[PDB]
């Protein structure tokens, strides 16, 4: 009926990519002794795949690391190990029906393996919410946002987060049914991919078999000064969107 | 030795990123019976990793995949099993230091696994040797090129390619010691990742405190269209460089 506990505890509710996670792992051990071989920790998050127009979710690690190394636990024994580690910059925003969540893995020798789960948070970067922002008052409203298949771009993840945007003026109403965004976070920068219409064409996923009927791609990459500049900002991406007349 | 033996061949010794590569893995059984878990292709190459100014190489999986699974193998019996995977686009061009091997393991159980290693050449896909023939004709000549360890980049490799140019005019003497260039190759275009001076400056691999005191970086991204047009592209490069003119 279980012996050791353990327990994961981060200093914060919230964060965004790029800023450093702190916390501790806290272990009780139970009646008897028992031989932890390990602490790691995981960031994952879910993302689609549409199959003969269903959807199945499919659980994805972002980041993973070790916590701690072997050691024995006596009863009733209490251990706190702490540690930090840095949020990947491609870690998907909290939004929608996206969920971050930090999970605890104590191995335990013979033994049944004892684990942790705790919600994060993560913000939109700001470089990220200037975009989303600039956006938006372009006569734009943010609809949905998921973490969907992706191997079109060969990226770190498997997948990328889809930002659906719905016009909200008359001029973008006529322009296009939707518009789609993906971030590509970098130190130096964001690169930002653009679509329309991928809902009204049944779109789902990022695959090469889209482009290869020799559709194309809209790219676009903005660097550091670009994306604090707010201004300038939403006039290129008005720009952008414009050669979808 | 009368024991299990695997032999792969490739159709050609030579890809660049994006083609196909196919072959066959031959498999003969030995002297006696054996049970065969599977066999799994590897694409692999080596990057450099630098502490306290000594180069260590550290092995690296490009990509891997299944080639078959579980089977018994008879004494002295040939199997073939035809296989075919895409070159990932951040596959390294083989040149310099670098080299690419495709790696089969063949997994005996209880057993002593089989292996087989066959180098392949991987040329510059088209757009790159454009951009390497633009920096050239300006007055460059490619130097060094070498897989570095890249943390700073977070890329799905944890290395880049990293190309290092020696200026071979009095102008482009007068503006720098030496260029380096990252190539990021994709389906729709290409990014290429500036920096200058980095052998004069002692710097080795491509890390966060190499950014942190506000260096700065020059990242541009060209499209395929760009690419493709050699004129406008080597005035694109031209005025790319001029900001280190300074
Ligand atoms: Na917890
Ligand atoms: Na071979």
């Amino acid at each position: 009926i279980g012996a050791a506990k353990v327990d994961t505890i981060l200093e914060k509710d919230a964060y965004f990519p790029g800023e450093e996670v702190q916390g501790t792992v806290h272990v009780k051990g139970g009646k008897i002794a028992q031989d932890i071989r390990y602490i790691d920790l995981q960031l994952s998050t879910r993302y689609v795949i549409v199959k003969d127009d269903e959807e199945h979710r499919k659980y994805a690690t972002i980041h993973s690391f070790r916590v701690t190394g072997s050691f024995t636990i006596q009863p009733g024994e209490e251990h706190q190990f702490p540690f930090t580690f840095t949020l990947p910059l491609d870690t998907p925003i909290t939004v929608g029906k996206v969920e971050v969540a930090v999970v605890t893995d104590l191995d335990i020798q013979g033994g049944i393996d004892k684990s942790d789960h705790d919600r994060i948070f993560v913000e939109a970067h700001p470089w990220i919410e200037n975009v989303l922002e600039a956006i938006e008052n372009l006569g734009f409203r943010l609809n949905e946002a998921d973490c969907e298949q992706a191997p079109y771009f060969q990226r770190r993840l498997p997948f990328v987060q889809e930002f659906e945007f719905v016009p909200t003026s008359g001029y973008y109403r006529q322009m296009l049914d939707e518009l789609e965004l993906i971030f590509l976070l970098d130190e130096d920068g964001l690169e930002i991919i653009f679509e329309v219409d991928r809902r009204a064409r049944g779109l789902r996923g990022w695959l090469e078999e889209m482009y290869n009927d020799g559709e194309q791609l809209v790219r676009v990459r903005f660097s550091q000064s670009e994306l604090e500049d707010t201004e300038e900002l939403e006039e290129v991406l008005e720009e952008i969107l414009d050669q979808y007349a």
